[PDB]
């Protein structure tokens, strides 16, 4: 392993007392030296990098911390072993790899500010590790989003900031990137730490020469009244990782991506964006769609009948019009196909999140592709491109439908119709098929010499009873008449009555428990909506950029001013006055 | 919701039909329609090609409105 | 009572086969009526694939279910 | 259904554990990979000088509290 | 379908010298708030003849607890 009888006498504190660890330090300096002794740290691929100061502050022992860095330890030293790695699919503690970020990622501050504030070696505070991550991208790793968690995560985070501040005033820690380059605040936000972002975005500090760290600030309270400032910055836009970006692009797996849209100046933002802005952009689109599927229905209606495609154009009105609808039709089904291979290239899904996620482009895409074959087939002299055709006008109708977000209303019934299809339909149709399909092979095999006497017309004719429509004596070309009505009455108490009720039930029971699932699914379905209008935006429009250049402070750690496009929310409070 | 999912088989499926009785968007609307209330005959016609596009079209619109839409329809009435 | 309170797949899968050996001794006693026998083994048979919708979650859950509901309301409600 | 939801998933899971139990019974193979968890040592000090190799399953476990 | 001893008995742990043996649930390592617990599992995997598994699952359908027993720690981390 590479471990000396120091660290062995480290992991073996009684009562947090050891005293032969001085006696082998004063050893070590009359030896030789000191400085290799008390910096001696594990060689092996699993502890690598560890040292006494690590193991002095995981045992929350501060006067072996204060004795080692006294005696010259590394407080830069980095355990970089696989079990002080993230590593999902081992055991072991991510923490930033180093003292500093180990004693933050512990809820031990005056082990941090020992190390920021003593004599001997003070720490680096905007070191990073191998991943690049800093202290506080290490505090928001190591957040889960419980109570007692992110109540200790949210309060070293502010005191890391306070100290850092005092220490070294024109430092920004929160602008550090890690190799992903995310900053902590787009950290917390791409892995749904909501805690912590609920935290940062709402921050308020009150003190002297801290004041300028804040993220919510208060510009008059006349009364119970007070016009409350949000910051915005890295928010509505940035270089990369705008917060609303990273939220509305998640893989799907961050785990609150529907609640973290939740925090006050978001959902605010997005609304006030939403009014300004897009609402008449998404209009105009629903509106151009609904004429796109107009014409093309009309084109389809008046298909003419005759054999073998393409068609000679006939030198009259109707056939003009006829032949125009039909180029648009074919013009925004390639729309939509290009629409989707770009999807596709900028959001690079890693082919689960293809389908377990964005359903709407994918019906898009799906769309456009049966107009394709249609046309592949039109000009290939077979009839079959009407069978193409009919999918696509089908879909196309059942993709308006998409259009629904942007009403909060019908948004909501929207999502819920989405939920209701991934889970319970999909769960009773496999059990309906399995029934079906097994008392349709009964009952044709039971059946001889019939009209019916095969599978398609007898699973067709049970199916009839689902619909309410089931004959019960559509034949006689059997023998045992008790074994066929046995059947038939089987089926129909097992399917009709047992399982289409039992399915209303369920569907009872899942609605009472997606509300506010679908509330926060429409808020984030909305949230993409605005975001593409944003970034697509065709005119070079300035208008998107909101919440116009405050002057919030006034005072930086220099004399310097801070305008930073703040957000105005006004507030009413009729306590603590 | 409903009428979205009714106007686009319809369309669909008159589509589909040539030279027939119904070949027109008020027969086959209606005709749609007769699912909801229990009494779709599910081969209204033959009037056509493609057998097997037609008949899933029918089972699609069936799987969405009646066994989806009016199940949907009556949680959330219950809810309500 | 063990024997049925409790443990209905094995009943049923036994049931199966009771069915297909009772059709098999009509098919060779030379009586039709074996096809009596055997449609109604088929049709259990494929209701007996439930079964093995444990081991997945959602669906082994939505299976209990649909034991239980047969059990407790379509009995109160046939009657 | 508003009733029967946590009875129906312990059901399931007592389902899948008598499935389990068969299988590891039948088996049909003479595997001992079934035999799951290791020999690890927990104390290796019985009452007397031996040590004591008990077949443990290793479960890892994050608390935030009680420092 | 004594839930509660079940439950205590599974994972007791004993914090005195010369009880440790008796303990069934062990704490291997713990560096910050990680730790890695083992729990014995003697008698329940397999043993001559009354596993704790093979009694739940064969239990006689009037035992009160034989659904609930099996979400006690050790049993369900070990069957999945
Ligand atoms: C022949 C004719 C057959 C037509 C078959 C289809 C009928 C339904 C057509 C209805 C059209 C509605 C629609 O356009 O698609 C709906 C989903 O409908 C479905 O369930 C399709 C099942 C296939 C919304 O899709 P969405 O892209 O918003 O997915 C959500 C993400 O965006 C969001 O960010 C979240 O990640 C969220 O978890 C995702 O879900
Ligand atoms: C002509 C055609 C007729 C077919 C009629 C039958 C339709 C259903 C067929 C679907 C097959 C499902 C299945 O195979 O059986 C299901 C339930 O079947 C029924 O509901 C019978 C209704 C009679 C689960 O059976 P299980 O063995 O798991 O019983 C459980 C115990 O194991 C467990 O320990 C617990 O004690 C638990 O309380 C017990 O339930």
């Amino acid at each position: 392993t590479g471990k000396t009888c120091l660290l062995k006498a480290m992991l073996n504190l009684h009562n947090g007392q050891n005293d032969t660890i001085a006696l082998l330090l004063d050893v070590a300096r009359k030896t030789d030296s000191l400085k290799q002794f008390v910096n001696a740290s594990y060689t092996d691929s699993y502890y690598k990098g560890q040292t006494a100061l690590h193991i002095a502050i995981e045992r929350r022992n501060m006067t072996l911390v204060t004795l080692l860095v006294e005696n010259g330890a590394d407080v830069q030293a980095a355990a970089n072993g696989d079990f002080f790695k993230k590593t999902k699919g081992r055991p072991g503690f991510y923490f930033g790899e180093l003292p500093l970020s180990l004693a933050a990622c512990t809820n031990q501050l005056a082990i941090v500010k020992f190390l920021l504030q003593n004599s001997w070696q003070p720490a680096d505070i905007s070191a990073r590790d191998s991943v690049g991550n800093t202290v506080l991208h290490a505090l928001v790793e190591v957040a889960d989003n419980t109570v007692d968690n992110t109540k200790f995560v949210t309060s070293m985070y502010n005191e890391i900031l306070i100290l850092g501040a005092k220490l070294h005033p024109t430092l920004k820690l929160e602008e550090i990137t890690n190799r992903k380059g995310l900053t902590p605040l787009a950290l917390a936000a791409s892995s749904g730490k909501i805690g912590v972002l609920a935290y940062i975005l709402q921050r308020e500090i009150h003190e002297p020469e801290c004041r300028h760290l804040s993220r919510k600030f208060t510009e008059w309270a006349y009364g119970p009244v007070h016009s409350s400032l949000y910051d915005l910055s890295c928010i509505d836009t940035c270089e990369k990782n705008s917060v609303l970006e990273v939220i509305a692009y998640s893989s799907s797996e961050t785990p609150n991506r529907h609640d973290m849209l939740l925090v006050e100046p978001l959902n605010r933002l997005l609304q006030d964006k939403w009014d300004r802005f897009v609402k008449r952009i998404f209009y105009f689109n629903f509106f151009v769609y609904c004429l796109y599927m107009i014409i093309f229905t009309a084109a389809a209606y008046y298909r003419p009948v005759e054999g073998l495609p393409p068609y000679k154009l006939k030198n009259t009105v109707g056939d003009y019009f006829r032949v125009t609808g039909e180029i648009l039709s074919v013009s925004g089904g390639v729309y939509f196909f290009f629409r989707g291979i770009q999807y596709f290239l900028q959001r690079r899904p890693s082919l689960k999140s293809l389908f377990v996620d964005s359903y709407s482009e994918i019906l898009f895409f799906v769309q456009s592709l049966f107009m394709l074959v249609s046309v592949v087939l039109y000009f290939s002299q077979r009839k079959e491109y009407v069978a193409s055709m009919v999918f696509s006008l089908a879909m196309g109708w059942t993709n308006m439908l998409y259009y629904t977000r942007g009403f909060q209303q019908m948004g909501i019934y929207a999502v819920m119709i989405e939920k209701m299809i991934l889970r319970d339909l999909c769960r009773f149709m496999f059990v309906y098929l399995v029934f079906l399909f097994g008392f349709s092979t009964a009952v044709v095999t039971l059946i001889e010499d019939g009209k019916y006497n095969s599978l398609y017309s007898t699973c067709l004719e049970l199916f009839k009873f689902t619909i309410g429509m089931g004959d019960l004596e559509f034949t006689e070309n059997y023998d045992f008449k008790a074994v066929f009505i046995i059947l038939l009455l089987a089926y129909v108490i097992l399917t009709y009555i047992l399982l289409l009720n039992m399915l209303i039930a369920l569907m009872g029971e899942t609605v009472n428990k997606i509300a506010q699932e679908s509330k926060n699914i429409w808020k984030l379905q909305r949230a993409i909506t605005i975001l593409d209008t944003e970034k697509s935006f065709l005119k070079c429009m300035r208008k998107a950029f909101r919440s116009g250049k405050l002057l919030q402070v006034g005072f930086t750690p220099d004399g310097k001013d801070d305008y930073r496009w703040c957000f105005r929310v006004d507030e009413v409070n009729w306590t603590t006055w």
